[PDB]
């Protein structure tokens, strides 16, 4: 009974690919998809870019339920987030790439969704993000301690919907440096930051090709 | 705590009846039929047709929480099925019946349902099927990566709604080679392939008498 | 973790009240009132009538998820009944008492609600019973194979809902020859057969005192 | 897998904070904040006011499901509380601050929510509460046997809607001699008793600044 992805790589699984993980508030379990070859390995993802197969201007319930496949473009769902980065102290990998083959990344030291909600879905599964390095700097320390926001459900400090704006689900302040599940715009955009957007590496007018989030204990 | 039929086989049970199961992903378990006989026995039912006292023209929460009695004519529900293929590598056998006491089988070296996805019900519970073989003839391969579509939601490949037009639920393309949830017409008939159809056996305008869908680990 | 009041009893607690079982199918577990005293002991209440302090005529969520409390009137809910006598084979005991201090009983060899049921709720929870022995004479055999009927849920075999008539909720078909869910009219009543009846006892219009529905396995 | 603060602090945890317990019939378990410090130690907290942030006046499923942060001002849930007091012979601690930096305590050596309700939530969660002691006065014991009221679920001994008219969400009678749910009015108010009163400490004018309600095993 894996915990994470980190439990499934130290048990002797050495590839990559999806496993059945089984969180301490989760134990019916889960599969997700473990990278073991980052910086040693055993990180869980829960967000995936790769083409814009899948749709992500999605409401409430997909991202907290999850949606996409394990394979392809996904998110693994809030709720499985939070019973993953609450049974431990977890750090953040975001891996980018552009259409010019450039690959870039984000890492935090500190990690977590709705940490110390009662009820993490009502608190609007707050962000806790801390401790940024890396190549494509940082887009996401602004939006810590920001409840996560839909086109259907808006927890923000703007006085319009950032996630309907930015046709995007984010944890949204007024309104963002990074919007990952934005629109695959592929590249170049005349509209303003509704793409998959890492400002501070690609600035407000250029959607990624590839973007992929994910936790390992620290 | 047997994980399918199989494990109940193997812990000792050799008889035919009902058994409880405890997948991976569902540590609840549930009530199964297992075959005990069929090629050195251990495979998990999941639908049988024999003498159409169930209604099988029911909507998407039927088909997915499963209707019908384990010891007659069932769908043991795409919740449970994706609970069950997802936990290894399963293979499915076909057994078939007509009017005539005429017999036939098809075995698929590969089956699945939802196996990547991260919500299968969001993602319609997409059929994973290859590598044929058996007396019935291949009626399920075309079938392959379709979502499962019922008279109240619609993810085929066809402008109207093929589970409402073949009076029927399936992994339909545009729309089927078979159609084994389909109305007990009894034999032959003049409406075309609304009936319990094995095309590749028995064409598009015989209902069979008998269907049994059923997995085993490979 | 015992499945049932027959473990609570064997594992060395001999006094009547409220335990914890855990059966197979429901694995979180719920309370129960156990029974040690009736024919040696270990019977796991699932219904009581004392005073008519709690009203029973409710409607399906109410008789799915139970009512009342343990230490008194209570339905334990067809959801629980279903998890406890699908995981062995259970004989069913029937208290009755009237107003004027009388007591009989029925015992029945074989007792079980939705035992083959892939869904029990949509199946209606259909009534397994035979083998009656006992005082009170037999209204219940007649009962068997019938489903579970409410107020604003009708499976009966009756042209009006035979639930709404008789002011109860039961395994009904046209109607009844037991009521034991019935209104609390207090002895003898004008109305027809919609008071807590046991017919084989007392009639159809004589309303019970007490009644205990409770099961242990053979 | 701990029950409680207590079974977290006996196996050598010591420090005030957040921790993981398993409640016997809630087995995925979920996180508290655990008082290590008052009496011994070893204390449950399922309500905390302190700065009046969190907004109290919630409806019925917000009561069952708890809201807030386990960190600051909360309600851990009906549902919880009941998981926990269910599972053994639990004491109550009332911890009370007024504005003037003055402290005083209940403590009740008997505390429960729906014991023994066969569905606490349709039994609206009563409360059973005894054997008073301490510095605050006892303001609890007139409300034992009482169900829980909400603004938009009235199950109190009023023919209005307590809840709604102090403006809380408590085990009212006809209506209250507390009301820790209430509006954080800060201190002396004009308002009839729709502060976070405690009657027998501070009257039924005085909104406390702080208020701990946390169990224990006797
Ligand atoms: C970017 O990486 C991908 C994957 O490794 C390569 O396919 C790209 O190479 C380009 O496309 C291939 C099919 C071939 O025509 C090659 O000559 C091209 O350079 C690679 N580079 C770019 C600029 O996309
Ligand atoms: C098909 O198989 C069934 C079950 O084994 C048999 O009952 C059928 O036999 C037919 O019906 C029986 C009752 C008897 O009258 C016999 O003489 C019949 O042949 C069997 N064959 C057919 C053609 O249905
Ligand atoms: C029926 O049983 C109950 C409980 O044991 C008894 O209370 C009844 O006794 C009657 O009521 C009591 C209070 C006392 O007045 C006695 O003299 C009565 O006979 C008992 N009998 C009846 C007829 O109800
Ligand atoms: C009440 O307790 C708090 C916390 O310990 C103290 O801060 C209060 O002290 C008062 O405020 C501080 C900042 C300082 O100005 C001190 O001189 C004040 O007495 C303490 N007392 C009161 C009356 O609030
Ligand atoms: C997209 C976004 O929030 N942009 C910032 C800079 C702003 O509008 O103030
Ligand atoms: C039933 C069905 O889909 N029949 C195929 C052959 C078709 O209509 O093209
Ligand atoms: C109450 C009930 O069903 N009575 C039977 C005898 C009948 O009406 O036929
Ligand atoms: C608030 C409350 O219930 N006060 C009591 C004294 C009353 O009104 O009778
Ligand atoms: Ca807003
Ligand atoms: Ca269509
Ligand atoms: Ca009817
Ligand atoms: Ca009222």
């Amino acid at each position: 009974r894996p915990r994470d992805c980190l439990d499934v790589l130290l048990s002797g699984q050495q590839d990559d690919g999806v496993y059945s993980v089984f969180p301490t508030h989760y134990p019916a379990g889960f599969q997700v998809y473990c990278d073991m070859r980052t910086d040693g390995g055993g990180w869980t993802v829960f967000q995936r870019r790769e083409d814009g197969s899948v749709n992500f201007f999605r409401g409430w319930d997909a991202y907290r339920d999850g949606f996409g496949r394990l394979t392809g473009e996904h998110w693994l769902g809030l709720k499985r987030i939070h019973a993953l980065t609450t049974q431990a102290a977890y750090e953040l990998h975001v891996d980018l790439e552009d259409f010019e083959n450039g690959t870039a990344y984000a890492r935090y030291g500190s990690f977590g969704v709705g940490l110390f909600s009662v009820d993490p879905e009502e608190d609007g599964y707050p962000l806790t993000v801390a401790d940024y390095s890396g190549t494509a700097g940082d887009s996401l320390l602004k939006h810590s301690g920001m409840r996560f926001t839909t086109k259907d459900r808006d927890s923000d400090h703007s006085e319009n919907n950032c996630a309907a704006f930015y046709r995007g689900a984010w944890w949204y302040r007024n309104c963002h440096t990074s919007n990952l599940n934005g629109q695959y715009l592929r590249g170049a955009h005349a509209s303003y930051a509704d793409g998959v957007e890492w400002s501070s590496w690609t600035g407000w007018q250029y959607s990624l090709k590839f973007s992929e989030m994910k936790i390992r204990p620290v």
